[PDB]
């Protein structure tokens, strides 16, 4: 079962205005919460959707997995603001990052030294709260990444493929979708997602951004980056990259996990050269 919290909004205080995506459980859609927010008596929100279709047990499924999201206090995390478990369809509301995900943002720029630290530092921020508050993201990539009014870079999840980027995914027959040119060597083989397999992903993500998201290991297969990763191969050196930002990157890759840097570290090192 859901028990009903301070987090409950009226179903008549949220308008749907246009649909932004496909999405796990259902609909995603662009909307407007009314008072869900302190000296604010409007919120342009995104509104993630149950089916109607959908099974009782897959309705508590949804509410209980974003209920996750009420523990979180990270202004690079977005935010939860409210649930609708009452009648049909199941909401949850959330800020809306109006200049979408990082990868897309990126292609459309088809920056310097400073802004992709800022970048870097921001997506560095969320995922340190993340991981202190026992989250491991597990498709960590600049698709999942989102940019707010004001280029403020959040940790999100636009579910796992949106058919935008289902390149990015191998099905494993039965397993499911995997992000393999995202994954760590150890959640590769053994299937171990922890903090240094989030901080394997942030290197790629880094890679990501220097390249204005070109896929990682173009011209290999799914299954050859599986084989080269495991063996120890390594992306190759951006064009145009600076020094620093590709030193990070190789700190995110050592095979061994406990040699990466956390992000605490990251944030550190960073700061250090700003
Ligand atoms: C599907 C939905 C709403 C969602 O549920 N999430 C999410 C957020 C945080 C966590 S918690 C984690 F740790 F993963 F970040 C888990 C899911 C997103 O990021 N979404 C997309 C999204 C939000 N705002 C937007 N504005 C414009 C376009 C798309 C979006
Ligand atoms: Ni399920
Ligand atoms: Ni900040
Ligand atoms: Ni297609």
């Amino acid at each position: 079962v859901y028990v009903p919290d301070e987090w409950e909004v009226a179903r008549e205080k949220i308008t749907m205005s246009r649909e932004l995506g496909q999405g796990s459980f259902g609909m995603v859609y662009e909307g407007v919460a009314k008072g869900v927010v302190k000296d604010e008596p409007e919120t342009r929100v995104a509104i993630k959707t149950v089916n109607e279709a959908a099974s009782m047990r897959e309705r508590i499924e949804f509410l209980n997995e974003a209920s996750v999201m009420k523990e979180f206090n990270c202004h690079h995390v977005v935010r939860l603001l409210g649930v609708v478990s009452q009648g049909q369809p199941t909401l949850v509301i959330m800020e809306l990052m109006t200049r979408g995900d990082l990868k897309s943002y990126l292609r459309s720029l088809r920056p310097s030294l400073s802004k992709m630290i800022q970048m870097a530092g921001e997506i560095a921020d969320g995922m340190a709260y993340l991981n202190a508050n026992k989250f491991v993201h597990r498709d960590l990539a600049a698709r999942n990444c989102m940019v707010a009014e004001d280029f403020t870079v959040k940790i999100g999840d636009f579910g796992m493929t949106r058919d935008i980027y289902e390149t990015d995914y191998y099905r494993k027959g039965g397993k499911g979708l995997l992000p393999v040119r995202w994954m760590s060597p150890e959640s590769l083989k053994d299937g171990v997602f922890t903090t240094y397999s989030d901080v394997w992903s942030f290197g790629v993500v880094l890679w990501e951004i220097a390249t204005l998201a070109e896929q990682p290991y173009q011209g290999l297969s799914n299954e050859q980056v599986l084989r080269f990763v495991m063996e120890g191969g390594l992306l190759d050196k951006p064009d145009n990259c600076p020094d620093m930002l590709f030193e990070l990157m190789r700190m995110c890759w050592q095979y061994n996990p406990k040699m990466r840097p956390s992000f605490l570290e990251i944030i550190s090192s960073i700061k250090e050269e700003m």
